[PDB]
Parts: C-alpha cells; structure tokens; sequence
C-alpha cells in the first residue's frame, strides 16, 4: 500500500532534416524532433513521470544530454532502462496516463501504436497504459508547429 | 487497483462567446471558442486517462459529456476517488465562481463535495494566458478498479 | 485506504534586479522573480488539491512558511503526505546543482522522509516566455492519505 505519484513535461523543436519519433513511433513527416536522443517527447516525459514517482530525480540525471553514449539513443531502450533503476528501487509500475500536444501531424492513427510500445516497455498489460492526443487550439509555439509538448503521469508502488 | 490521470486543455477566448467554466456562466465581454468548457474538458480527459480508456478526441454540453464520461468510467469497473484541478486564467476573478464549479462537477460526478477540488490562477501576465488570448485548465483524477 | 491526489502549477517573471529563490534556496543570476518561489507554490497547491481544501489563495512571511502551514492544516483536516513529486522550467541558470537543497528544504517543511520528495528540472528548450528566461515554471503532484 506504499503507492507514489509522478509526472512529467517535455517538449522539443520541430526542425528539419530529423526523424519524427514519437511514443518509439516512427512517424512521416517533413519535420522532427531537435535533442540529444532521438528526441522522443512522449517517452521522456513519460520516463521523468517514473523517476519522480521513485524518488530517483529525474531524466537528466540518469541519462544526461551532455553524454555521448545518449547520442542519437532510442528512447525506447532508455524507458526501459529507467523502468529497470525504478524496480531496482523496489517499486512495480502500476498505470501510466500521458498527453502529447502538437498542431502536426495527425497523431491520432498512430497513438495505439506508441501504447503498444509503452506498455511492452514497461512489462504492462494495454489496459494500464494510456495515450491522449491533442493541438494546442493554435495557441503559442505550439500552435505554431515551432515545437512538441507531452505530459506524463505515473502511479506506483513500493 | 488504483490508477491516476492526467488532464491538459486549452481554448481561445473570442468576442460573442458566453464563458462557461465548470458549467457556470461567468459574466465576461469575450467566451471560449471550441461549449468548449476547458476545466470540464480537462477533468474529462484526466478520468479517461486514469481508466486507461483514451481521451475526449475519441469519444466524442461539457457537463453531459462529463457524465457520459463518469458512465463510461463506471462501465470499465471503475469507481472515482477525487478530483483536483486549475483553471488559468488572467481575467475574470474566478474566486467568486469556484464553489459552483465544484457543486456542479460533484454531481456531474456523483461524489461528495469532499472529494472534489477546483484552483484558480492567473498568469502573470505572460504569454497567451498572459495576454487573455485564452484560458488553460488542468486536471489530475484518481479511480480505484 | 482513503488515497487521494493533487495537482499544482504556478509561474513567475523572471527579471533583473531580484533575487532567485527556487525552493527555499537562493540561485546566482542575473535574474530573480517577481519571495515568489514558484517550486513551494505549485507543491502548496498540490496539498491543498489532494485534500479538497481549496488553494493557495483561499488559504493565505516567506513561501516555507506558508508550505509550513499548509501541511499542518493538511494533517488536521485528517490527511497524512504519502510523496512529493515535481518539475521546474527554467531555461537558465542550472537547476541540478540546487536538487538537493531543495529536496531537504522541502522535505524538512512537510516533515517527510527525504526519499518522498522530488524535484526535477528541465528548460524549455529556447520556446516561449520560459525558453526565452522571461519567466520560471513550476509543476507538482502529491499523493495523500485518510
Ligand atoms: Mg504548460
Ligand atoms: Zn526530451
Ligand atoms: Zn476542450
Ligand atoms: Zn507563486
């Protein structure tokens, strides 16, 4: 009964001449995300979510922007090494609920399958892992394409 | 088998609109555009989140639509345990409106007004929300399987 | 048991010629905020959110003090802090250097175990008001227990 919270925030540029992976999702697009990684904005965000609710830090910390290891990484492996440090801590995943929020592309077609990742990522059934999808309402940066927000929230226990 | 969710909406604020937040009626020149009830709208996404069942884009006034939500909720074996929120906004004073709010979305919901809870915020008037370009409302949902 | 959660947010302008306290703990910049500490903010809030009393504004000396407060009127209204977890955006200066000042001022106001409190940073990658250092962010979840 040593349940804990977490959540997360993470947003990158949408720039040119970068791979759009989102939720381990390799989505066509003109456009991509700008970082160290790949960029994955939904599994950064999702992966702070997890550390927070441990009690571990957070993100940057683990897997540091100024590490040349991290260069291009998968955030797909980088999830579930932080699923791994968060059991390693002595706490099971119990669900995991996110947004994303971009003007573009349509994410919508492909959000069952970054679920699908998430959950295998995180040994999960499909029924703990959630996926919401969102623009900004033209509002902002966001609005603007200028960039990719996702949210993040975790609940766990020791 | 508890769950948590998390809630994120935004809207426009435009001329001939009325402004409708958590279902009350707030006398403003300028309304939001979408009856594009951001807190509701937020609060909707948090319960479908923390039941694993997606979001509003896939399942559809905001407080039917709430309704509907929490029955959809309850169909999945849920039941909720509280509700916790933030409405920003840089105009009007909400203060005055909150309690309402909250009535209104603990019946929507079929909970005591214990385990209800709606915040307000500005701004500081920075960026869009700063400028009153529009309102963001926030949610967090906690349910029990 | 009776859990329950709560969400926070709260944002300053960041500007020359004040002090920056993030946290309890004051940063070397050549900006400050408009003490206005926006970390304790967001977590007040989240306490007050999770036990249904409002907010920081229905309820109320410097933002630990009121962090103080708030976790004494939680405790009475029958809840006890189960974890502390947070963000803040902040495009400039480094944040990780001050994590665990924080997290022991933090810890010390609610009376927490130290591994039950968390603060994360992150920048805003050179986006809006807070990628530009015009304003400091901060985000908060806390869970609770009757
Ligand atoms: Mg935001
Ligand atoms: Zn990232
Ligand atoms: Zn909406
Ligand atoms: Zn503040």
């Amino acid at each position: 009964m040593d349940f804990r919270i977490g959540q997360g925030y993470d947003v990158h540029q949408l720039v040119p001449g970068r791979p759009l992976i989102i939720g381990g999702v390799t989505i066509p697009y003109e456009r991509g995300l700008l970082g160290h990684s790949d960029a994955d904005v939904l599994l950064h965000a999702i992966t702070d979510a997890l550390f927070g609710a441990a009690a571990l830090g957070d993100i940057g910390r683990h897997f540091s922007d100024t590490d040349p290891r991290f260069k291009g990484a998968d955030s797909r492996a980088l999830l579930r090494e932080c699923a791994s440090r968060v059991a390693q801590a002595g706490f099971a995943i119990r669900n995991v609920d996110s947004t994303i929020i971009a003007q573009a592309p349509k994410l919508a077609p492909h959000i069952d399958a970054m679920r699908a990742n998430i959950a295998a990522d995180l040994d999960l059934p499909l029924d703990r892992v959630n996926v919401k999808a969102k623009t900004n309402e033209k509002l902002g940066y966001l609005g603007r394409g200028e960039g990719i927000e996702a949210q993040a929230a975790a609940l766990v226990v020791r």
